DNA sequence: TTGGCGAA
DNA sequence: TTGGCGAA
């Protein structure tokens, strides 16, 4: 997730 | 680092 | 080398 | 499979 906590997603 | 942005270190 | 974060 | 976060 994010950064932080990519995406999602990506 | 942190999480986020472990530790560092650990 | 280790930390293991945090879903679609 | 991909994203690549962020130093000691
Ligand atoms: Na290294
Ligand atoms: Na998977």
């Amino acid at each position: 997730t994010x950064p932080g906590v990519t995406x999602p997603g990506v």
